[PDB]
């Protein structure tokens, strides 16, 4: 119960819009937090919630506290954390409820009030807290960690960008009012905040501000300025400046460290105001630091739910601290092979921009240590940070940096000549900077390891990148990414956009996918909370059938199945292409082989061969009513309507045996070329042992008869936590796999060790 | 995605705030729609519910309507409802998602939609009955033959949300009295808000107000009846918030000539909305379209708010509410569908009001019963209950009508701040309602033949089972035949609730052939039920020390769980120790001598009829080696400290006990609760997330639902859904029908004798004079 304290929208209206000398507001944060677990939590049944409550008020009152924000990071804190060998850590069998709670409240205000309320031993900050366990501490030490998904939010943990808003409030105002217009956004503020807006988000971020100055003072100690008696009512706070009588005063004031919005000084910050308020606080002032905590929780919340503040990230600074981080407090890396990824510049100059400061956050930190003769000692230009990272050898001491360049799919739009041909265009341009970049400097091809295709799966199929990382893969990008199985309208869908991606995108021999969570969730646990009846495009709904019917032919069990979406297929191809003559399944499948070529090749210098590419298909004879068909699929305006179309599915359309054996299938195309799938922790689990990376690791009780092994691989993204680690989710893995799964420490060890093995492997670095 | 139109506080506020004329409402509806879905179902994923708009709005632009409560009403009539043999009937396989359906929208509209649509054949002269129910000649003949028989109706007073709706229309403002009187509790402010955030009694005033303005307005249409001129002036929907309209200078009342005297019935709202939806067959004004679109959310809003919660209640104090409520309990045959019918009503605490309820239960029963019989009736008009009962007598058993049993209430209530001993206000004031009712049975010995049974329904943490054992001892003797207590429904821990339901089979005065009540605790299985749960539960120190003793009684001689019956005893002598403030050793031995004399009079001896249970005490007092338990149960009770300690928290972890253990304390519950062969009505109702994980399947032994060992231990049917409108007996055996037939696989012979085996238990059990 104690999350609720620390994030609930209700709470921070309420002790926002009360006056700082209300005092006796028990009832309230009471009602509030009810109000705020019945909102997120639901299912709690209406009296837990009121027991945990009590107990919660009965600890407080028994020792002796105040219900407020010290007093539940100090409850938080006992509970959680301790001192263990070496600084703070986590309980083991308490990790699990950690990384829960570490999804609604931030994680440094508690090991603040651990580092004051129960210090270790007579500690640097450092996010996030793990758990101890020798055996993986021993393993990371030997083999190391290897990243290959890190692209959530840029690649940084969403709680420094909580500290880069505070210092650039107005770039983060620009972001949010240039994407409010937006109503995805628009519906996703409501779902938090209902009455956020802008102007709020503005007021919160200033109150935020001025709070920390407020606290910052207090925390040194210094003399409680005058103009705090005017100040009222928190409300104030949401100004740049405070008028105490005629008189505008600033809430600025000195700070010890250079950098006053770095992690470092938060901590030292909070743990001098929790040392002054150690025995006791101001109402007012504590009421201060409440509001602080919501507005910091509210905050991230948003931004972990969701261009410029990440502009921002386009110096050696953002990355400098990410390889630092990577790399441990130890001399020796705590992670061997990093992948990064970044999002690809339409300006090649804003291309150059974010690759030089990529490499030379990355040469800093290879000279932090490492020292050797440098050539340039000062570089400046890619050229010269080249120079200096080809004397690096791969002894293993530092992380090694792999980039990606991501493709970001857009929905299409509502006139163009192709769908997806404005989103064509804009990849073409960005890869075309891409290849420039390569061509004026050769040695970026040992840098630039992959092009990765990420976004919502929905906005652009598979086989409009074909071309695309077909000319890229010649233009000496050597691995390809492509996420497929993310987010679908039905898990036949999932499942065939993985099977089309294999069979369309120029995946060689150790390629990875991606998510790929079609194949590994269970028709059992995937329809847990979803209508009877899902609604999908009819162009989805066909090639669904299409798989179905390819898929499923030679099942001697599950003919019934392929030839009712043989005979489904072609009715809704007649309407889809409005057809007046009989298309016949096999040339409905002759017709969907073509999705692969580029649209504008024949049928609309590296990109000659793709554009006769088309060539071969024409010559052959026999091929005339796939090719027109074709051509109406991508042209015709009747077709492209009927396309996005949409059409209802029953859930049970296909039996779990027949969506477990489509899911098998795909598993073995994958197993035969020797795709990897890098499988982040992630709607339908409860639990996370209801994970599918358990099936596909082949856990008893999860693992289905006619499963595949597929090389999974371990990536560092957790959609909805604040401040998440490789090393955090290997614990994590590692901690289910011991206390639910019942696997000794070795044995969790070593299905845990495959998967990040897999990921050195399955590596685009260098070799 | 139908139900977030008709359903939706978001969308209500938005339609009932903008203008009339605002015309092009698309964005919005939308927008609200999914700010909705976000709030009620949240599991959605985010793209599944762009998906189903899109295919909504889709239906409606080919089909050629506008965005609105017609064509969704349409839409869902379609979907739903079809004519089969007789009337409208519903899907076997959508009668789930159709119960779902109700659990968020009310009927009425969508068979007036059906009706209008797609009528059957135009002999069969349609009457609006709800709820509609699918049709299976299997079922129809068992009912036919066997009848329902109905052992738990005790949910909103005794009807179905839907009549309290046009209840509330007809008394505003006594509507409006009780929700103020109760909007003051904490309890309900935290509902009001959980629902709708900004509702306070004024815009509850508001709304009520708009929903009858709006039906009258409608109403007018509905007939063809020239729009009254100060139509131009209602330009905001708030307007209709008022008694009354001024268009230039003049206040014009809403109110208008309707055909049916009673024009707050449930055949005036069809016949009402079964012509306006034959007037806007083609289309619809949309100002007018969009009135009725605010009624129906403001209706279901209510209905949402009144499933989820006196003087509303005392007005069902007439021989009208009763003889409705008999009167749909027969079906529309000749034959009642219903036989064995029980009645549960909460006793008052003055005896004019109690006599009052019983008149006119027993008037309306009488009632029901002469138009169904032609006799001679002694007493033509019966004015007192000797009348009544006079008529009544020479009632046969024949079965043609239902055959009532009355079963008073008895409602536990929170012990409060100062009070002798825990529940001592609680234990007088229903003392005095047992002397009410004793008095009654007295002055009319013929009573005891209707009355049968004494129910405590209401919260279980309010107050322990052995509360109401004297009670139930006393009315035993005053000639109460069977008793009936709620047990396991809600509880801190799932040991707490198992151990409830223990402590009610050892100390309520229980005989062959009683029922306890829902016992979800011994049917729900430990996996589904710590699902959402946090990982430590917090309790009473009373209710863990209990529990702790009850896990030592049960595992003593279990020899797989020695181990955990020795922690819970340890863990009971040291809870033990602070909560009596103890400095001397106790042992486990005389803390189960001390928990064995809960069933006791607190009032008796340590602290006519009641002579018994006054004296009972004394054979305690008696035995000499009952000291140091007397002495330290007399502590429980009265000590200040004890209590506070008593009243105190204290954590335990959701895996305290192994689900073996939970398992084996269930099936131990079980052997006892068959040994005494008492049965549990089971209704059909949180961690469930679909209709097949419930434990009414364990408990008829369904494989993969049963454990391997449980004990049989006869269920009994009850019509009590608490998050439905409109539902029913009928109802509730057709979607147990359907479960059983559709996702156990079980053909219908054997559907039919598994659920025909609980039916038949609820007359096995009846508590009928017979
Ligand atoms: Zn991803
Ligand atoms: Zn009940």
């Amino acid at each position: 119960m104690e999350r609720f304290l620390l994030n609930s929208t209700v709470l921070l209206y309420r002790l926002s819009t009360v006056s700082l000398d209300e005092v006796s507001l028990d009832e309230r944060v009471e009602s509030s937090v009810f109000l705020a677990q019945y909102e997120q939590a639901r299912s709690l049944p209406d009296h837990v919630a009121k027991s945990a409550w009590s107990y919660l008020v009965q600890q407080i009152k028994q020792r002796n506290m105040k219900l407020g924000p010290v007093a539940i990071l100090r409850l938080i804190a006992e509970k959680f954390i301790k001192n263990e060998k070496g600084g703070p850590k986590i309980d083991l069998p308490m990790f699990s409820e950690w990384q829960t709670l570490m999804s609604r409240v931030s994680c440094l205000p508690i090991i603040a009030c651990h580092q004051v309320f129960n210090p270790g031993p007579a500690y640097s900050f450092r996010w996030p807290l793990y758990p101890y366990h020798p055996t993986v501490e021993d393993y990371i030490t030997r083999e190391c960690l290897h990243e290959t998904h890190q692209h959530l939010n840029g690649s940084t943990s969403a709680e420094e960008c909580w500290l880069d808003a505070l210092k650039h409030p107005e770039a983060c105002l620009r972001d949010f009012e240039k994407g409010w217009a937006s109503q995805e956004m628009k519906q996703l503020c409501a779902q938090i905040d209902p009455s956020l807006t802008p102007r709020i988000f503005k007021d919160r971020l200033q109150i935020a501000c001025n709070i920390r100055e407020i606290l910052c003072r207090v925390a040194q100690g210094v003399e409680l300025p005058e103009w705090i008696a005017s100040m009222q009512n928190p409300q104030q706070l949401a100004n740049s400046t405070i008028l105490h009588n005629g008189r505008e005063y600033g809430f600025a004031t000195v700070w010890p460290i250079d950098d006053k919005y770095s992690q470092e000084s938060e901590f030292c910050w909070l743990t001098g105001l929790l040392e002054k308020w150690r025995f006791n606080a101001p109402e007012g002032l504590e009421r201060l630091l409440w509001i602080y905590l919501l507005i910091q929780n509210q905050y991230l919340t948003l931004l972990v739910q969701r261009t410029m503040t990440e502009l921002r990230e386009e110096t050696e600074k953002s990355y400098l601290s990410r390889f630092k981080h990577a790399h441990g407090a130890g001399v020796y890396s705590q992670v061997r092979y990093l992948e990064g990824r970044f999002a690809p510049k339409s300006d090649p100059n804003k291309m150059q921009k974010l690759l030089f400061s990529v490499l030379r956050g990355y040469w800093e930190y290879l000279s932090a240590h490492m020292s050797m003769e440098w050539v340039h000692e000062k570089p400046l230009t890619i050229s010269q940070v080249l120079d200096n990272l080809e004397l690096v050898e791969p002894h293993g001491k530092c992380v090694e940096l792999a980039l990606v360049p991501h493709f970001i799919k857009r929905k299409p739009k509502n006139g163009e000549a192709y769908p997806h041909a404005l989103l064509f265009k804009d990849l073409k341009n960005q890869a075309a900077i891409l290849m420039d970049m390569l061509k004026s400097e050769p040695r970026l091809t040992g840098w630039i390891r992959g092009v990765d295709a990420a976004a919502n799966e929905m906005h652009a199929p598979p086989e409009l990148f074909c071309p695309l990382f077909r000319v890229l893969a010649k233009s000496g990008i050597a691995h390809f990414t492509y996420h497929v199985g993310e987010d679908f309208p039905h898990l036949i869908s999932g499942i065939r956009s993985i099977d089309d991606a294999l069979r369309f995108l120029p995946l060689r021999n150790g390629d990875r996918l991606g998510h790929c969570t079609a194949i590994g969730i269970t028709p059992s646990i995937w329809k847990r909370s979803l209508p009877l009846s899902l609604s999908m495009t009819k162009e989805t709904r066909l090639l669904d059938l299409v798989f179905i019917w390819r898929e499923l032919r030679s099942h001697p069990e599950l003919l019934r199945y392929a030839s009712d979406a043989a005979i489904e297929a072609v009715r809704l191809a007649h309407k889809v292409f409005s057809l007046e003559e009989e298309v016949s399944i096999t040339t409905l499948d002759q017709v969907f082989e073509m999705r692969g070529l580029l649209a504008e090749s024949e049928g609309l210098s590296l990109w000659l061969e793709e554009y006769e590419r088309a060539r071969e298909l024409v010559k052959t004879t026999g091929m005339k009513r796939p090719l027109k068909l074709y051509k109406q699929w991508l042209t015709s305006d009747n077709v492209r309507k009927q396309r996005a179309e949409y059409v209802e599915v029953a859930l049970e359309y296909l039996p779990d045996e027949a969506v477990v054996a489509l899911q098998q299938a795909v598993m073995a195309k994958m197993a035969d070329r020797n795709i990897a799938i890098e499988c982040p922790p992630t709607s339908q689990y409860r639990n996370v042992s209801e994970h599918h990376i358990f099936r596909w690791m082949g856990l008893p009780g999860e693992a289905i008869e006619g499963d595949v092994p597929m090389s999974i691989c371990l990536g560092s993204d957790d959609p909805g936590i604040f401040a998440a680690d490789l090393k955090s989710e290997f614990y994590h893995l590692f901690v289910v796999l011991t206390r639910k799964f019942g696997l000794s420490p070795a044995d969790a060890l070593r299905k845990v060790a495959e998967v990040n093995e897999n990921g050195r492997i399955y590596r685009f670095h260098d070799v």
